[PDB]
């Protein structure tokens, strides 16, 4: 166990990011980041039309594309490793604009639906063996204004988002994490997550969970 | 060059703590803490003078007891090694209630006069080669001058408290300034606090240094 | 606010245009143009080197003569405003065609070397406080295969030169600019960038960061 | 003179658009455009007996129906004017399908055969003091105009150069006088290529300045 | 051309001032004045020399940092006007406590030798198209400029007429070129005498009109 440097909520232009796979990857890797997710959005059923309908950009993996989607992040962790030594994992955002909840899950195998209830969408995660992340807005909503309810429900909670910390989760003292819900380039330089952790996947999972060995670390440019 | 648990603001009941200073140290190497400041207050004349008329308790170290509250900490920078591998600082809270500013200084040997300008205090304490941290002051807390003058302070502060016993403030991190995370302790309970996780040798002046280039400085929430 | 009339790809006889400097800023000025850059070429080495050994022209400012360049470019500065009204401001071409991509950057300081990665030479130029354009070659390359990936990395992209529109450029809705390329006299009546602005240098580079005020204009 | 910002080809659903005329205008005046022409379908005798025979929509204003149009559009340039400060210019788009000619006119006042050849048609057009641009076919979709664009040198004040998010590079290489619109028929095609325009704010003034075409521009809205 | 509000003579905590870079901008930009210039000291070669020996503080930009310390000015004039819309212009003071002249450049972009003869220092800032002010010492602090004025009648561009809150009456009998400007350490010294200039909002054109010296005011800011 050494102290890795993460960042678990992570866009591209696949979904509404500015940027491709390979270059988010590039990014990442050349800034000394030791693990990333890729957390590109799925959408509820609601949003996704409203878009289809005012030909707005859908800014979502659809269900027909997701396998190819994590297919793409499959490939992507052979060269994120080879290249910086970096782990990649697949992840996604569960995005629900209807009822206001955007769920991070990291190390996703199969596509849920983000309209399901939280419970049912959490219970689902957990069948995979994903990480399961209470997201906040970033700064520029469900989850948060019913934190009591959803105590036991996540195994981490967004303490820090972009370059804004939120002491709600601090104060609660619930588990946390920091990310940089990176969407353009310079919103690689955010809050992140130090964990103490040996460089693997299960490894990496736990010490988020357990949360004892987790601090949260500004970088800069 | 691991990665340390650092506390670099703690107070006893030699000022306004509630517990004795050995009980402080044994407390922190217990629960596995690196790095310990002991910073005890020295507050301005006035405020001083003031308690001293009033006949409340002064809350601080006087002029007259400061080199005997630096050797009680010389001692148990002895003990806190050889019980628990833990570095103990000694350091001060330079507390003026005047003017509202509260600057921790860490690895101090001389008493600093906090009536002075800030400028002056801070000078004064690069002199002695100390690290000088701005405190914010804690929730359960006025319109405190540092934190007002934040833009004015960016060269003067080798970092700024972001975090204290369980609260974060924003506008350190928003900024982007040198940041530190401290219990503040007084009481059993702030043990369990935001504390700094820094990456640096586990020397005194390698750890000032980490803290001042601010590039391997973590935040780190201690639970029960 | 006015619309002002700008031209951010320039070149003189300095580099590879044919014209001298100050008949370059006359023929802009007595135009109405209303701000100019001079983006004479610097050149990757190893391109240097070959020329060097089959005895062609350099075409480029060598990085030794950067700074007495620059110079001229400020006393042209000062004559072009009080002969025009005009706002010139020094840029450069970074040209690699070693791994074709050429750079267009406006208010820059310092010689940056072509021969360094795209994202390098552009994090450069920003620490210069320098605005960056994607050059797109003229009708007669790394950056225009790869947009997608260079999305967040330039100010704005050439959508024209000369004569010419590129289509790609707006069917993408990236950030545009449109300039002459100018070598030679008659590429002064070219595609020309029209920017709501106030009529100073920071005013400028800002509007087209920004993007949202600015037009294309065919100046016959 | 400042600089106007305008889009002289627009549908609505009266034609083939998907839209209610108060919609498009809405649309058009929230957006913050100056100057909009309503630019419906006008459609050659040929073309519109096909789609009566084949049960198809006529997604065009009929002869007999073209004066209520104009009544339509001249009731929303009240409207146009008074809620947005933008104004609304009378057009129409003569559309020949049968030899492949769509041809805008900008302050139209009467209806015009579209069966009529070209130049037929931009004299008429010019008898009513109307603006005549050549209308490129938006990407999406041999055409008589573009083919023989030598032959209409001096025929039209000005040929589309861009038209939804495309532009047209033949009309700028040949130093044509140039405007780009939208074509719109749907509801994000108000996200497209417009022309700015130096001009007065007046239908004469503006006609004026596309025609002397000196200081035009084209500005992609997003 | 409107009339702007200018201090061409500040100084930063990178000299010897007391304040922060952003600071100063902050406190300018808050404050409304339309143009500022950082003025940071370099200084003669045997008074750094003498400083060294004497453990005191440089309170001067080194040769070796001269760049850096204009990246961190180019930095600021992009912040500069987008939070306050104000011009800042990168400037040094040229600083010589050996034969005592100080002299204010605006628009630097090299180092200059403090150290070198008057006039050859006036000639390289003017190979730089920078604008040359002779600075007067504040009241607060015999000086070579300002014993020696008809030798450097044609020398600079400006003489500092007026100082933190002081007229200096020597410029104005003579009718000389003039300027006011603070010489800003602390943050009380933004309260000064300033520089009203009819100019149109660019380096140049200011530069030009301080130059002409027909259309310039000086005005105490309280
Ligand atoms: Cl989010
Ligand atoms: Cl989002
Ligand atoms: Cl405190
Ligand atoms: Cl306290
Ligand atoms: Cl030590
Ligand atoms: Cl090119
Ligand atoms: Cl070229
Ligand atoms: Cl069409
Ligand atoms: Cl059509
Ligand atoms: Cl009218
Ligand atoms: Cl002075
Ligand atoms: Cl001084
Ligand atoms: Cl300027
Ligand atoms: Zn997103
Ligand atoms: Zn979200
Ligand atoms: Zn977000
Ligand atoms: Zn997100
Ligand atoms: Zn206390
Ligand atoms: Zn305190
Ligand atoms: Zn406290
Ligand atoms: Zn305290
Ligand atoms: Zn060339
Ligand atoms: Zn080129
Ligand atoms: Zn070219
Ligand atoms: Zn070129
Ligand atoms: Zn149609
Ligand atoms: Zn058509
Ligand atoms: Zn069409
Ligand atoms: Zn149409
Ligand atoms: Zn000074
Ligand atoms: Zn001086
Ligand atoms: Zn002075
Ligand atoms: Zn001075």
């Amino acid at each position: 166990t050494e102290w890795l440097l993460c960042d678990f909520h992570v866009h591209t232009n696949m979904s509404d990011g500015h940027l491709p796979l390979g270059e988010v990857v590039d990014l990442f890797g050349k800034h000394g980041v030791d693990v990333v997710s890729i957390t590109d959005h799925i959408v509820d059923r609601r949003t996704l039309e409203q878009r289809k309908r005012n030909g707005e950009p859908l800014g979502a993996i659809t269900e027909d594309k997701f396998q190819d989607y994590l297919k793409r992040l499959w490939r992507e962790q052979k060269r994120a490793w080879e290249e910086y030594g970096m782990i990649l994992i697949p992840g996604v955002e569960i995005t629900n604009n209807t009822d206001l909840y955007h769920i991070v899950a990291v190390d996703v195998k199969e596509y849920v639906d983000p309209s399901l209830p939280v419970e049912e969408i959490v219970e689902k995660l957990k069948e995979q063996n994903a990480l399961v992340i209470a997201a906040h807005p970033d700064r520029k909503w469900y989850l948060w204004a019913n934190m009591e309810r959803f105590k036991d429900t996540f195994d981490a909670w967004e303490i820090a988002n972009r370059d804004d910390l939120f002491n709600s989760v601090g104060v609660k003292k619930y588990r946390y994490v920091a990310n940089s819900d990176f969407h353009e380039l310079w919103h690689v330089y955010s809050w992140k997550t130090l964990v103490k952790s040996e460089k693997n996947i299960e490894a990496i999972k736990e010490a988020i969970r357990k949360n004892t060995d987790v601090a949260i670390y500004l970088m800069r440019k």
